[PDB]
């Protein structure tokens, strides 16, 4: 029983597990050194977020740079090591107003009922005023209708068409405050037609792909076709980049499954949608959307301000404690930190905490009711690295194994695995250096590089990236010699196919 | 399936079912005039909160008149007027610090590792220093250990027991900050002996018991002698005000069963949870006390700092928005706002909001499998009342009722059927106006209070109070006629019992 | 858990419940004195079959005329009084072969292999040989195939359709032995059109209407029309005469739902489905069809040689006693015994492990398991009574009481609450007595006859019933002072609905 | 719903998967020819039992003889040759009556009422009459107490205890019948204290072990250390002879669990257990010990007079064709047959049905759930061959593989997979004749004995013996060629561990 579950919570058990949930934490001026990414790396950090929204190229290169110093920093030690990835943010295609009678500083605020004129007409550019209001999205007529709503500056403010000009509209301001120059436009429950990436969104995807970035969170994705866009940008040479689709408004949320299908992974930008749709359907659109990602077997990553306080706090409130634990008992694969690691004072407490509410609230999950669930759901297949995958999460369970040790090149067969939520932890072995990273966004699956050369015979290579996985999780506390662990390899070298499950004992 | 559930969450598809949940508002300078009052009484406030942290009786006394003379407003229409409930919420027993070096707003912060002595020697009240912290609680000592923690102004700051004098304590500040006077102290996972209640809590209770108010939100409740006292205070004339015990600290959650035992309803104080024990424990605790209060069938109440934000802020953030969600996903009773209703500059916003976001929750809950897991861990009873109660649920399902129509006295009837949580709502039909106002504690339950004056044989007024509810649920909207509604009432007369349920038509 | 359930399962553990599955005795010369009659009801036996394939109306006149007698031999004593039903079971259509080379004794068997002509010739009726065999089914040809099998004498001889000539048929003994004269013929999966009841069958049914018989067995059921001929032959007269069809061959399965849909209840023949299909798909049919029975709420019989060995043994065999269980156990209505009573040298014997075994049985059974099935796979209504029903098992649950007790005329609001087999028996009163006696046919319900005087007032004279019902249930040690019982009646006098439900303990 | 679950079996919708139970049947005069026997392979026998309750010893070894030398005829072809075992069944221990007056054909009745005179007196053993009975239990009276019940001649004759004299008994003769000499008796609830095994069991058992039968069938079981006196006869030679324990009176269902825990299988005798315990209860011993024996995987075999009948009858009565489909159904290993292929004239005809009605019972089972629970009830192992047996089971309905190749050659990892019941046959392929044919106790695997060589290379020879199976696979229909199949083998050769599954498309 659910009920009978909650009764049964007890603060006074600490949690055995280790934390399976993914940690993104979103990189800047206060958390961009060599000294404090080490740090951060320590504390939980599986990913790095660069926000391009704001920052040149040559400042992120550095991040970047900095990034991959601190984490070459540990690699003298392969048992210790820890892969961290790096997420491009792009900024992604927005509608901005013009700037306010001259500068742009100035701002020009309304009251409620008032009236406000939106034009197209670019004679007005930089000439906004609480009478008339230039928006740069063209189409901005027609894809709204008399009666829709259009907040303006992060919602902060509100307007209702009343009449629908021909270059221009007209509605009452039914919220109010000041009105800034150049601000964000959202048009709730509108089909806005922008372009999938914006110009700036293209050149930084370019500059992903030769900053050798592992994932990138595409914005304002509503369509399949947008995903198509950013992989298309992304190009041969950015193929192995892992996309991730932003839902941000209405008809990211009803497309939801063709761009699912579409994308490698999701993330739920709270912030937006909670702009775009009425703010109290969000809490139920984050669970939709995790619980259809966790039925695909896709990463699903929950953000947009989690422990957003943790800017001069010591501690989190009680709603963002709340909301960080519920979103993994939700099943998000990762939790992204956002402004609470790039400006903040408590870059380090606050990944901390995001890493002890996660453990915690893995505690509190019944895994065998969670797998259940996933095996149910799951359709009969005919792909036999399918059924060894379950064999084996079902093995883990009987034995309460350790961890399922696999052995992946590409990842694939250890984010099969991953999406059957098993207890133990998934150590996926590869040699591949960007798999390493990338697996992050799966949560469970705990990817080791391995350094130690291949060997001439498959059998002798097999066995020694499963005894190199078998130190580190013996080294990290997963397991220890005597206990049993599942291992996941293949029947032959050139053939592939990750086929078969053994149950070793550990050495 | 849960997660098929979640899967099917649909944001663009309306709740229908009512909000069940009540709003408790905490009322102050904002939201103390009778306008606003009229005003959020509209907007969906059940009950009022006056925290008697702060201000005069006389001070008070106003807000309560105030309070009643805009619920009476709506009195000439009794087939719309809500009751509207009013709770008195303890200061309740605290730790203090004393003066730093003399005047209070004197503030001496210390830097972390740096060495500080709490003295219980009064010669250093008004005289607190960087090196010298003087504390009212006498026994800090005696409850205290070497290696303890103690956190000094709501948690900012942080210290460790290094050695344990005889009236004092010397401790490395773990923390740092800027440190004032007259300061809040905490001891996370200490036995605190202080009294149940203080001598301030004397006279405001006594107050609340003359003011006639409904509830009383007892403080710093860590064992049931606590109740007692606070029960024994408000005497006979106050035996019939609902004591919720608000669980603070350690001690609290340990010994929450015997707590609950004792108490009408419970409160979780999330605020003082965060501070008492780990942070990332208090979602957990939170969970534990709802669904055991669910289980016992008694109240249950989560508030602190639900939309904060929503102080100069039009909409509440995405941590928030979640919180509360969750909060009454969890299976509580009543959402408290404090704060946002007692300061902001949004007090109307911020309960339209609450409402808003419990009834998207409610939506989103499976009320079939929530009431079979209650009848489940429900035991045999002889209490026919009980039996009825279930069976009334039952039927209510079977026949999808607009309603479960509840003739209750003392409201225990309709409490009993509230406890297994049927998805029609509980139109419980009273003629004594304080049951009226202490129903709203229990989830999914609509009290009407019958102005209409006794009939003089008991079958004739049964059927005046029925009919009153029948009109009550036409006009609220809950069904119409035609439709079917289970009802609850006596068999006999001068008897009392509630073991007789009917299935009729609307009229 | 299932398996753990059958883990549980104790022998030495006495059942507590009553017998709840009804017990339908087939009356013979074995069993036709109202000496005898009068031990059989004593042992159990609530319904007694006359099966008309046999025996002259005289015969069977004074049949009913001794059960009568019998039954109405303990009306002295209203509270002990069992109401006895009479069952007409019709010899119905059938195929029966000519006379083999003059006399009927006269048997000329044949061997395997060997050629054999079907004739409708009437020339050669009473000239049957191994060589040539008339059948009197006039449309043989025309529901038969080349290919098609025929079994002869009960299925003891079997036969393969070679070439269909025009009117006559060439086929192979597939099996072998004597063959007598006019001996019923069975055609596997052909769709016999032969009339729905025989010229005999309309006299029979005739005899039954003006004998005043409470249900007729109807032989050979295959399609809904069939039922409605039988219910136009017993007119206007025999309306309130329960209709139980018996499925007795392959069209009758295929048909199931609208045969079912048309009676009031079904009747599982074993013994001539074992013909009609291949015998070891008997029990999937038996299965299927009582669990159809059971979620439509129609009264289902399983019969056909359930302790057939009892024919001159003290006690059935190992098979037999795994078959009444395993059938009770499926959730049949009522069990069957023939031969075993009609014939046989021990019926009191068989009456008596035939109850021995149901309660048995019946004490195995997880009933709030098999409640829960049933309310799942009904679906929402609209009618009172329905809901009624439903929640007045629920309370029973709950308090677990020693009985719901039903006022019903029709009998129908006592079959409402029997669909969803509480697991406390249900007393159905009424001042009908042929409700009491058809009321056997529900698993469950315990029907007793009020005898008293209708009250004036409507309310008086249901206390009076309810207190009938009281007594009869402490009597029959169902329950006793103290205990709480589960009370269905009405709200009004004179407008009629069973809407009410009060849970009263026992005076 | 399992209510669903039977309203949607189909009687016209073939079994498509293969008879998972095993047939086991006397043989006796009607069976024991080479020629009957190979058609009675041919129709499904896995089993033959030899009834030691009569013939001689070289009347045995001739029907041995005959046995294999049928079984052999079919070894010219490795891919279809099925293994077949021989089951020695002993006389078992029992006390019989004494020889009435004089010669034994003498029969002496007496009426019920009268009373009847037990006696020790070694003086009456051939001069029994209607008032002295002479029966060989020398300690009669110690297990027995005033008011014991006794039953003569298999029950036919009942007897209560009066007063218990010195060495002998008064008894009033409680049923009545045909009193004959030297006639089996049976002491209801007493704890008899005969040895294990009699002398002619000793030697009988001697002559199984020289003879080199596969298992034993233990007569009149009923405590733990009874099994180990028979492993104690059997000795060092016969110590892989599996020893199958006859539960058959009421202190063997009183002591199951540690009579399971010493035994190899289980027998349910039906037969005699009717007569220790009251008829109405032996159906609930049946499915206890079945469920029982199935949560310890081991096996169970359901017997005693299954399809009796069909002694001169072409099909089994209605009761008998229940019976096997519900002892199947119930999770009975396998169902015996005795008297009707021992003696009967039908005994193809009988192993034909019986095969036919286990398939029908076995399509009609729910798979998933059965095994759901099995592993559910199943606990946390540290045996790696349990965790890989259980992933080679979920692997198995994931990809609803066409079978489960299982390398074995104790046997073992091929029954700890058939314990969690999996859809797919386990086709367990072993070099060791005694295995193979011993695998026929377990319900689900097909052993196929590996006639090809061993290959040098262990690896080698795991690949001829995985495919001799897929040949077998095919062969037999389980599979074709593009379907999937699970492999259980080792890791490594000389080490013995049965710790690899893997998922491979058929050749």
């Amino acid at each position: 029983t659910f009920l009978e579950h909650m009764c049964r919570l007890d603060i006074d058990s600490p949690p055995i597990t280790a934390r399976n949930t993914g940690i993104i934490c979103t990189i800047g001026p206060a958390s961009r050194s060599v000294e404090t990414l080490k740090e951060m790396i320590k504390s939980g950090m599986n990913v790095a977020r660069l926000n391009f929204s704001h920052g040149t190229h040559e400042y992120h290169a550095e991040t970047i740079k900095n990034v991959r110093t601190a984490t070459e920093s540990f690699a003298s030690d392969p048992i210790l090591y820890r892969p961290v990835a790096v997420a491009l943010d792009t900024k992604g295609p927005e509608i901005r107003t013009g700037l306010i009678k001259g500068s742009g500083t100035a701002e020009v605020e309304l009251k409620k009922g008032a009236t406000l004129k939106i034009t197209l007409d670019n004679a007005y550019m930089e000439k906004c005023d609480e009478n008339i209001l230039w928006l740069d999205y063209k189409n901005i007529c027609k894809v709204v209708e008399v009666g829709s709503k259009i907040y303006v500056d992060d919602g902060l403010i509100s307007l209702q068409v009343k009449q629908k000009g021909a270059d221009f509209l007209v509605t009452e301001v039914e919220n109010g405050g000041s009105l800034g120059s150049k601000k964000g436009v959202n048009l709730p429950g509108a089909a806005v037609d922008l372009p999938a990436v914006s110009e700036k969104d293209i050149q930084d995807l370019k500059f992903g792909v030769e900053q050798d970035v592992d994932m990138v969170f595409a914005s304002f994705i509503r369509k399949a076709s947008d995903v198509h866009e950013v992989r298309k940008v992304l190009g041969e040479k950015g193929k192995n980049i892992k996309i991730i689709s932003k839902i941000e408004n209405h008809e990211g949320v009803r497309r939801f499954d063709e761009i699912l299908e579409a994308s490698d992974g999701i993330m739920v930008a709270r912030g937006d949608l909670g702009i775009e749709i009425p703010a109290e359907k969000v809490f139920l659109a984050q669970k939709m959307m995790i619980g259809r990602c966790n039925r695909a077997g896709k990463p699903v990553i929950c953000a947009t301000q989690m422990l957003e306080s943790m800017i001069k706090k010591p501690r989190p409130t009680r709603a963002e404690g709340s909301d960080v634990a519920n979103a993994v008992l939700d099943g998000a694969d990762c939790i992204m930190l956002s402004g609470e690691t790039a400006k903040g004072d408590y870059p380090l407490e606050a990944v901390r905490m995001q890493h002890l509410i996660a453990r915690e609230a893995e505690a509190a999950i019944y895994h065998l009711q969670l797998f259940e669930e996933l095996r149910r759901l799951a359709p009969i297949t005919s792909d036999p690295t399918e059924a060894t995958a379950v064999g084996a999460v079902e093995a883990s369970f009987k034995c309460c194994s350790g961890a399922i040790i696999v052995l992946t090149k590409s990842g694939r067969s250890a984010h099969q695995v991953a999406r059957y939520r098993p207890r133990a932890p998934i150590i996926a072995v590869t040699r591949n250096p960007q798999t390493a990273r990338q697996a992050h966004l799966y949560r469970g699956i705990f990817p080791v590089l391995c350094k130690d050369p291949v060997q001439e015979a498959w059998a002798e290579d097999v066995d020694l990236r499963v005894n190199f996985a078998m130190n580190v999780g013996k080294a990290r506390g997963f397991f220890k010699k005597g206990d049993v662990v599942i291992v996941l390899t293949g029947w032959r070298p050139g053939s592939g196919f990750t086929n078969t499950m053994r149950v070793v004992p550990v050495p």
